[PDB]
């Protein structure tokens, strides 16, 4: 049969069939053999009612049917942990075992990977961008930015390697295209439509802990990383004077959105090396805070605006990089000048009376000192500034914090209640732990709950419930402290919406409503009833929730959270199994890896199969 | 359209027709199907052209539980990992391709020892005639109370006949196919020879522990048995039906128990 002779035989006996085929292509269509021919052959098995075989052909010359597109294919690799030569021998047994080419070879998954790394999509910026290179197919470069390594020279042992600013936001738009065309359509606008569009983009750094891979001979180094990483948290556009949000991020605090610049090994104390290597980025960005981009991505120029906010830097990294003392000064509030004496008697009335260049103000008023004062009355008086602020950041606290404070207060709270030190002057210490020690065998015996002095978010929320109040309150007579208790627990179930919402504008706008009300009745609660806790202590968390809640909602208008295990287990990982050695290709690819595992393109790929 | 493409392409068809009949007599599908491969390999295009080639000859889309299982194992692939990649291609392609964990841990418990039955002429004395049965502790009973001697090293093992008849089912085939090869039939008896050789030895620290340090020099062995020699005498003289081409490899080496001792 024909089927069952070689190409070369079947090339021979239709040869002749073969010419007159072309040649009646090259005279009719003019040189267009391949789409006569495929029309031809598509005809010719239709004549035998196959419609299946057809529909199939005709997805497999689309291309939307068993051909695992080199993007698929590299998401696979990049999400389940696959190296190359692992990767290969799967694909070579799958083909040995079916015949047809259904995955991708090595080098189209490179390309697939090169096509959305930085540094590939051209762009443009209508100011000159003074201080930046105009080259653009650059993609990771030394975060060190021209060391100075010399001999001698300050030593430093670090290994920076980072993505440049203007690059990532083009990769990540380029990225992000499909997803905007198709939010811009769902929001009833045209399919063509210019700029500009204001990228408002949240910042965070924070370090990885411990990422030393030593099996044994001891503990060697502690080998401490870091990192610095972005987030574009909206998008939105305006038809002619009325805005609308065009794009909105479902997780602004995932691990999935964590777009990384710059990965290094430096501890986070060590201060010198860290504005060493961020002074670049810092530059980038305040450079293009006034700059307008102009991309190609969509078929027509397209121009966009940013707008940062640097609001993921936690309590340890905000006192540090801002210059105010860690943790040994008086003044607790990130956002007022209160001290820890005035924030005992003052609960509420308070203003964020914080910024940038207040604080360069303040410290070159403590540099320069032309009042020439004592030490004591310069340190209270620049409100405990000691080193020049480099980062303009945004702080801001989260809901998890808040709770364990009002649950740690509340605590101490019933201890004193079931005490009764409101007519003891002076206790014991014994005495106190005895009450604990009492507290705690009542509640486990009525409430079942397991106490520990170590703290968590777990606990606060199982203590936080009436049922514990009124079990810890029926013991002790005097129905007054009862019904204060009912009280301060009301109050607090009736706050508690406001920061665990995550959208008070929308979701409780009358819980956000009566929040100044019911904090000056607490306060006032606080201040005569339980008139025992002023012992001049006083937490930052419960200060920021009592005062500067109404403040941030204005500025902002949401809480959300920060899942702390979450980086260091993924930057392990990719060290361990896809990672080169010699620690400075180490750095590049595991830069790579994370990026092509943040990237909404491959992410969008993945999760598909919940439709 | 339709109409549109068969009007201008009538000719054509016809022609082909005519041609056909002349020279295959009534065999358009073929002859077509041969141009359009050719035409295809030619612009260097060989992808398409073997996907059409085996969409059309009938080959499966899918493959057997046996090759995931296998792929699975040879990857070192977790199972939740594994269901994310099956489910993202199968969404994919629209088609199931690969195979759930359902029939990958049968095939699985399948092919394990102690699974197919087998008997022994001898009553095998201290041995026990249950046959399906597989991993067991390697204590052998072995009281650990309070007034013993005191043991903790966890050992697992399997029962030496269930790993030799299983190490003998998975090489059924090859050996079959070399007694096809050496001038035999198929509906031949024993009984056949099998040369085994037994090894084991130490692995040294096995233990990657992290919290402080170096803790214990934990040690491990394991016991494990290899198949390199299968003979048949017919007649007068043998002949090696089997015969091991690399015996000193690490993928031959059926192991029989593990220990957390040491040696
Ligand atoms: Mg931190
Ligand atoms: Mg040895
Ligand atoms: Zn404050």
């Amino acid at each position: 049969h024909l089927l069952s002779l070689t190409r070369r035989a079947q090339k021979h006996r239709l040869r002749e069939l073969k010419i007159q085929v072309k040649e009646f292509a090259d005279k009719e269509e003019g040189g267009d053999v391949k789409a006569v021919c495929l029309t031809l052959f598509l005809l010719a098995l239709r004549a035998r009612n196959e419609h299946r075989q057809a529909d199939e052909l005709e997805a497999i010359m689309q291309g939307r049917g068993s051909g695992l597109q080199p993007a698929v294919c590299l998401a696979i690799r990049v999400n389940t942990f696959l190296s190359c030569s692992q990767y290969h021998k799967m694909y070579r047994t799958v083909k040995a075992i079916t015949g047809r080419q259904i995955f991708q070879p090595l080098h189209a998954l490179r390309n697939a990977e090169k096509v959305l790394l930085p540094g590939y999509h051209p762009f443009e910026w209508q100011p000159p961008l003074k201080n930046v290179s105009s080259r653009t197919d650059v993609g990771i470069i030394d975060g060190l930015s021209g060391l100075a390594s010399s001999v001698d020279e300050y030593p430093v042992d670090t290994i920076a390697k980072r993505f440049r600013y203007d690059s990532a936001l083009v990769s990540a738009l380029m990225d992000m295209e499909e997803d905007i065309l198709e939010g811009m359509r769902s929001q009833d606008l045209d399919d063509y439509l210019n700029g500009p569009f204001t990228v408002v983009v949240k910042e965070s750094c924070d370090g990885m802990g411990d990422v030393s891979e030593k099996h044994g001979s001891g503990p060697a180094v502690p080998e401490k990383a870091v990192r610095f990483s972005f987030t574009v948290m909206r998008i939105t556009i305006e038809h002619g004077s009325q805005n609308v949000k065009v794009f909105e991020e479902p997780k602004p605090n995932s691990e999935l959105c964590c777009k990384p610049l710059c990965l290094m090994l430096a501890d986070e104390s060590d201060h010198e090396t860290l504005t060493a290597i961020l002074s670049p980025l810092i530059a980038e960005r305040e450079a293009m805070k006034s700059s307008e981009l102009t991309l190609e991505m969509g078929g027509i120029p397209r121009t966009f605006k940013f707008i940062f906010r640097g609001t993921g830097y936690d309590e340890k990294l905000v006192r540090e990089v801002e210059g105010l003392e860690a943790s040994g000064s008086v003044y607790i509030c990130t956002l007022c000048d209160t001290t820890r004496l005035e924030a005992s008697q003052n609960l509420v009335f308070h203003s964020i009376t914080r910024s940038h260049a207040e604080n360069l103000q303040r410290y070159e008023v403590w540099r320069s000192n032309p009042y020439h004062e004592s030490v004591e009355e310069l340190r209270d008086r620049v409100k405990g500034v000691s080193a020049k602020p480099f980062i303009e950041t945004v702080p801001s606290i989260d809901a998890l914090h808040c709770d364990i404070g009002n649950a740690a207060e509340f605590y101490k709270i019933f201890q004193l209640e079931i005490g009764e030190v409101y007519k003891h002057p002076n206790a014991s210490k014994e005495e106190r732990k005895r009450w604990q020690a009492t507290l705690d065998k009542h509640l486990r015996k009525r409430m079942n709950l397991k106490p520990i002095m170590r703290m968590n978010g777990n606990f606060a929320r199982k203590l936080m419930t009436q049922e514990t109040v009124d079990a810890v309150c029926e013991l002790i007579p005097s129905e007054e402290r009862h019904e204060a208790l009912r009280e301060l627990m009301d109050l607090y179930l009736k706050m508690k919406p406001v920061w665990r919402s995550s959208c008070p504008a929308k979701e409780c706008p009358e819980s956000l409503c009566q929040y100044s009300f019911n904090s000056q009745r607490f306060a006032e609660l606080l201040s005569t009833k339980f008139k025992y806790r002023y012992e001049g202590k006083i937490t930052n968390y419960f200060h920021k929730t009592l005062a500067h809640v109404p403040e941030i909602i204005e500025r902002d208008g949401s809480i959300g959270a920060w899942g702390n295990q979450s980086g260091n287990k993924l930057f392990r990982r990719f060290r361990k199994m896809n990672a080169r050695q010699s620690k400075c290709y180490e750095m590049e690819d595991v830069l790579k890896h994370h990026w092509l595992y943040t990237s909404k393109y491959l992410q969008k790929f993945m999760n598909a199969h919940n439709a």
